[PDB]
């Protein structure tokens, strides 16, 4: 009963509130939907920063670089954060978006079985360059906000071309919010070493009655703009288009 132009109109004012441009677009079923006050950029190429994190846990587990157990011992040496600062798993490191075990994982693969990978399952622009450290930072890797919800859509879905555990055993790391029989599974990301800088939020509802409805949130990040905009842009486009 709300209509159409209600929902635009919406949206639209919650990057205008934030103060920033982006895009937020849905997928149900095979139809996308594109939100937000810059809708151009639904198909332009940003680095995936810290969503490629998803990626990096698939490829690692695939290829037997780690388990999902294992403990990455922090190695004593000052992190941009205290919270990095310790062991973790790869599912707690993904919560906490840990670079320096993400490094690890992706020194563990090397440069070729990470070109050849990257290739397989089609990601972006599929260019890694010659750092396997940092390629999905500062480039050359990009991706589109499209994309990424396709990618979020076929991970939700199992149909990556990883084995079904694979796919589970990272999908198991991704669950951010709960909203009453709705869970939020999703990545968020942040090119700070970029410009201008991008923020992401990727990811997939699953709703009590199984069916799951994938989303990307893109948009531009300032100094002094607080990581949690794109969980709350996010959280209230979800809410205002009843998908939670
Ligand atoms: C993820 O994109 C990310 C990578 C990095 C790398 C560095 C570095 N010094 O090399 C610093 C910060 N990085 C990231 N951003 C996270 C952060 O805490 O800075 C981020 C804000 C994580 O917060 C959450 N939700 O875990 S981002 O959303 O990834």
């Amino acid at each position: 009963h709300i209509s159409s132009q209600q929902h635009e109109k919406a949206i639209k004012s919650y990057f205008d509130e934030a103060q920033t441009q982006g895009v937020i677009i849905i997928k149900e079923g095979k139809n996308l939907s594109t939100y937000g006050n810059a809708l151009a950029r639904a198909n332009k190429e940003y680095v995936p920063a810290s969503t490629f994190k998803m990626l990096n846990a698939l490829i690692g587990l695939e290829n037997h670089k780690a388990t999902t157990n294992e403990i990455f011992k922090w190695d004593g040496k000052k992190r941009t954060y205290p919270m990095w600062e310790k062991d973790m798993t790869l599912g707690e490191a993904m919560a906490l978006s840990a670079v320096p075990v993400y490094q690890e994982l992706a020194r563990r693969t090397g440069l070729e079985l990470m070109q050849k990978e990257v290739k397989r399952v089609n990601f972006g622009n599929t260019n890694i360059g010659t750092q396997v450290d940092n390629f999905w930072l500062v480039g050359p890797l990009k991706i589109t906000p499209v994309q990424e919800v396709n990618f979020a859509d076929d991970l939700a879905h199992n149909r990556l071309p990883f084995k079904l555990e694979t796919q589970e055993e990272v999908k198991k790391m991704l669950l951010i919010k709960e909203v009453n029989g709705s869970k939020i599974y999703a990545k968020s990301g942040w090119g700070m070493g970029v410009t201008p800088q991008v923020g992401w939020l990727t990811g997939w509802v699953e709703q009590a009655n199984g069916k799951k409805i994938p989303f990307s949130l893109n948009l531009e990040m300032k100094e002094g703009m607080s990581g949690s905009i794109r969980n709350e842009i996010t959280y209230k486009s979800l809410e205002n288009l009843g998908i939670i």
